[PDB]
């Protein structure tokens, strides 16, 4: 029912979803992420942003193509809400996809934060980003199945030994 | 019952195990792999070999420390059975651990193959390698959790686009 309705209750979620940890959030599989990246929804989706919520060194060691790195809430808020990324056609959808390494904590968290700020600067139902998803499994599950959609085509875990300082510096 | 006994039915499996796909095989977690690598079983385990059953390009892009790359059955048979890696102390055990990228196919098969060859060159209960395990999740699960125990500290998936020919060649 209303379970499939997006942020402004105007319509159902466009993408097929899968079971995820957080019940209040919608999850998509690596496969759906590829379909989106290869234009299978080009007539319906006007724009989509992939928000890598991992820290800079993780992102720099290999991320999904076109993804933007926004680890801090102020960065995310600034990039997504200071100057709202509207559609080139008010008939088309704008979709946001969040993920981190495992898409367990940092990702889902950033997703809720943005929804809060979005509600704050709008007239209740209306949202700049009514449709948002979490990439299930994060980079850890996506990279090995579709390395060709990543760049550089590598993977640097948050636990990587050569960035322990950068890690706590970011904590 | 005999399910908890090793190949020659002489004693129980030394390492704690976890549920894995193949019921005929014993699986260990990344955590147990680390305990073994850091000497937590040095008084009981005389020697252990980690057999990376992935293809050379995968191995070269990042593998577990001390692991040997034996993708082909002839390589594995030659390295492990042409000149049996016996213990320095008869009281001590020799353990083998197989894994591939996800540890669902290549690794388990190599593990079964070696057990067959081992049975072939012995008097029934006896085996050169009575105790063997599968690293659950393979390199995919181990690398992100313990990158410091891998070298180079990177990850090259079997699907890495720049190695499509080598994959075919090895197929």
């Amino acid at each position: 029912g209303i379970l499939e309705l997006i942020g402004d209750y105007s319509k159902a979620f466009l993408l097929q979803t899968v079971d995820g940890k957080h019940q209040d959030l919608k999850y998509i599989s690596p496969e759906t992420m590829v379909a989106l990246l290869t234009g299978k929804f080009s007539n319906i989706v006007d724009k989509f942003v992939i928000v890598d919520c991992r820290y800079p060194y993780e992102y720099e060691g290999g991320h999904i193509k076109t993804a933007v790195n926004l680890p801090l809430e102020r960065d995310a808020e600034s990039f997504l809400l200071k100057s709202p990324i509207a559609p080139c056609s008010l008939d088309k959808r704008v979709i946001l996809i969040f993920h981190c390494e495992f898409s367990s904590e940092r990702g889902p968290r950033m997703c809720r934060f943005i929804r809060e700020r979005d509600r704050a600067v709008n007239d209740y139902p209306s949202l700049y980003y009514p449709e948002m998803y979490i990439l299930k499994g994060g980079y850890k599950e996506f990279f090995p199945q579709h390395p060709n959609f990543c760049e550089p085509q590598d993977y640097r875990p948050m636990n990587h030994e050569a960035f322990k300082d950068e890690l706590k510096t970011f904590r």
